[PDB]
């Protein structure tokens, strides 16, 4: 289908190479972020785009609200959202809370980035919503 195509094999096979790789794509990403909503773990990945995306923001405002929702998001713990973060990262951003910037939030992203690369990335290659992709001619 040349006028409608929408997850191809050719990209998964590729994926693989690196976990960057698989975010890159938007395609992979929303896929492996599926797997974590199945159990309830996506907020780890919620946390991680909403920093590639708070780099993009415009004034110390937007740096600031967007600082203060994502903080108070995942960075905290008594949130819904709240991510496995150190307990400094954690702590440094709850008081540097208001002296945020672009370069800040980085540290953390880095944190989250790894933790899901590790297991989250791994175990989503072995995840349905992954192997469908190829559906290769054999399982196990």
């Amino acid at each position: 289908g040349s006028s409608g195509s929408s997850g191809s094999p050719e990209e998964a096979v590729k994926w693989g190479e690196s976990f960057d790789k698989l975010l890159s794509h938007r395609d992979g990403l929303e896929a492996f972020t599926r797997f974590l909503k199945t159990e309830f773990s996506e907020e780890n990945i919620e946390f991680w785009i909403a920093c590639e995306d708070f780099k993009k923001s415009k004034g110390p405002q937007q740096i600031h609200l967007k600082a203060k929702a994502i903080y108070e998001k995942f960075i905290q713990t008594d949130a819904p959202k709240e991510v496995n973060l150190d307990f400094h990262t954690k702590e440094v951003i709850t008081n540097s809370i208001t002296q945020p910037t672009l370069h800040s939030f980085d540290a953390a992203q880095s944190r989250v980035y790894q933790l899901m690369e590790q297991d989250s990335y791994t175990r989503f290659l072995k995840s349905d919503i992954y192997l469908d992709l190829m559906s290769g001619p054999s399982s196990g």
